[PDB]
């Protein structure tokens, strides 16, 4: 019929499911956060801090950092959706519990800013979360929060690249939203997306090779080696998750962050970092396991428990996932 | 002293330099070429493409591509400097000679958007850009470009990552300026950029591990194994020159893409690509060779000449270079 926005396809989720209407606005408020986020990483204004209007001398650096600024925005706009009672980021030791007020029956688990080894060299970033209906009646505590990614409502992230592009989550699938930053709204530009079966790009940090598992290590080789005499595959990792998963789920491949010495249950954050995105890939046909496990089926004990992770493309995971039972 | 716009930096260099003004003319162009193609990577306006305003009878002419448009707003740009006489683009079979009525006396090679791999999933992209001063005093011809990269006079690019950012190097120096999106300025955030001597990071595509020389296979290796037991260098490949290259001036390392099977005497192209990234790594006082020898120093006898090339930190460099010797 013509042009759909996030605004209104968040509102027709809202009609076909007659509910409150607390998600709706949670992720209104959730976009509306998204949309400050990414201007003031396009650094829109930054001729103001370096004095164009002058500044009497007196400016020292004390200007809150990009990093902090994501979590503010964040917090404070989820906290006006009046549909949220326990917040958890990765910017925060505590879950933040919502003021009475102000509480709904949403639980959010967010990472205002991720990337930031690539934040100073201008490399993309990104927003990710995971929205978790609250599971009882007790007074809201972390407890909400250690909910396995199996019970996500709603899942996703917002990419700051090239451009700038909110990938939603839900129940009946992916859908991709691109940024128009001249009128600030989310278009929606592909509908329903499926991730390759198989890809021919695999992205992990090799500076950890001495460190590596057998099965990461025998893997790695296959796709450098093919021992079946096929082309080898690429190899891409920008650092930053949101990136590197983006890409795996637009062009296919594999994406991996494993066990190494300083981490020996990963790096990556299970709340926040893990658990979005798996749910992401497994609503888009993917896969995302531990190597042993799946990711979504984990039962968290800590609000930023880390864990290990690979996903992307079946096929492709799956190779991994038969390499590990082998050494098993 | 306060804010120092590119456009001011540029009319002061010139202001001492004492002559036509035309180099200031073409940064100027070049300034306003950035700025649209950084405007055209962040997506604005999309939502009419999308039917914002219904059907607008778009046919035939099929929307023309991000690439297309950098290349057109570029070559458009440039000619309406009055500044240039030879125009090499990537993009383009042939040099572009400058008509007689709009002849300037400069020659500028350049790549209108490089990392076109990274496009279609949001990952950095950029501009790259390289200016001689015309050699000869005849008809303006292919030949005039045809000058080792130690000729530069001003080199660069424009980096459209999370924020977007335009290097501008010429013989005293290397200058980084912030693009403020908000009105259209860049603003000098980094003067006199010095590279590091020493990195930490490592940058290859390890997919063409099997195709590798011995020297890339042993210093790949020595990155993962320091023999000398200290921790093992981070690795980082995002895709696109430009941004990797970057991170390389910023944070300090290696940066490379030697020759494999299929990229007989390398992949990137030594007008438009190799060549400037190695006269700004050099004014940075780092250093670029092929593994034989200065990038700068070689003489072209094509355009489209493609070359191979480590870059980076002068410590991680020479070593890799020493390597080279050893196996000689
Ligand atoms: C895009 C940033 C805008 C930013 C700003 O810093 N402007 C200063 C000049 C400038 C403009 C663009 C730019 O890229 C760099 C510097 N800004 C505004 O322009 C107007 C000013 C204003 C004045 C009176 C009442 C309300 C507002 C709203 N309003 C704003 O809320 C912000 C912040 C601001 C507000 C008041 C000021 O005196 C200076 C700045
Ligand atoms: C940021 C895109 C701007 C772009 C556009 O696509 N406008 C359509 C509406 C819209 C707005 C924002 C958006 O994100 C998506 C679609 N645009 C303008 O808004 C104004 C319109 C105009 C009208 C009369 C005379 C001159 C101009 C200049 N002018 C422009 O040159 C461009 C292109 C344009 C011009 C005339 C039109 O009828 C439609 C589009
Ligand atoms: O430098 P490393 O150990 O590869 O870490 C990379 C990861 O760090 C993160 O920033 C999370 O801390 C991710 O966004 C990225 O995948
Ligand atoms: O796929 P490859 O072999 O890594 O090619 C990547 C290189 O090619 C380019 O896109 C130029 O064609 C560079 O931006 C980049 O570093
Ligand atoms: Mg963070
Ligand atoms: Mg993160
Ligand atoms: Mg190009
Ligand atoms: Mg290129």
């Amino acid at each position: 019929t013509n042009i759909v926005t996030l605004t209104r396809f968040v509102m027709e989720e809202g009609r076909k499911a007659r509910g409150t209407g607390e998600m709706t606005q949670l992720l209104n408020s959730l976009c509306t956060a998204v949309k400050a986020i990414s201007t003031a990483v396009r650094k829109a204004g930054i001729a103001h801090l370096y004095g164009i209007a002058g500044s009497t001398n007196v400016t020292g650096d004390q200007v809150k950092k990009l990093d902090v600024l994501s979590n503010d925005l964040v917090i404070n706009v989820l906290k006006s959706s009046f549909a949220t009672c326990v917040l958890v980021s990765e910017e925060d030791k505590n879950a933040i519990i919502v003021e009475p007020e102000k509480r709904g029956k949403y639980v959010v688990c967010f990472d205002p800013l991720d990337g930031s080894s690539n934040i100073d060299c201008l490399v993309s970033i990104g927003t990710i979360f995971g929205i978790y209906r609250k599971n009882s009646t007790d007074e809201p505590s972390e407890k909400d929060a250690l909910q396995p990614g199996r019970n996500l409502v709603a899942a996703g992230y917002a990419l700051y690249g090239s451009a700038t592009m909110l990938v939603l989550a839900m129940v009946n699938g992916v859908n991709c939203f691109m940024l128009d930053p001249a009128i600030g709204e989310f278009i929606l530009v592909d509908r329903d997306v499926k991730i390759k079966k198989k890809g021919s790009i695999y992205s992990i940090n090799e500076g950890y090779a001495k460190e590596f598992d057998p099965a990461i290590t025998e893997y790695i080789q296959r796709k450098k080696f093919p021992p079946d005499n096929s082309a080898p595959y690429g190899a891409r990792y920008v650092g930053s998750m949101v990136a590197d998963v983006h890409r795996t789920l637009v062009y296919g491949g594999i994406f991996m962050y494993p066990a190494n010495k300083k981490s020996p249950k990963g790096k990556l954050r299970l709340l926040y970092e893990c658990n979005p995105m798996a749910y992401v890939m497994e609503k888009a046909g993917g896969l995302a396991t531990t190597g042993k496990e799946a990711v979504l089926d984990i039962v968290p004990t800590d609000i930023h428990q880390r864990a290990p992770i690979i996903l992307g493309s079946p096929e492709d995971v799956t190779e991994l996932l038969e390499i590990y039972q082998k050494h098993a």
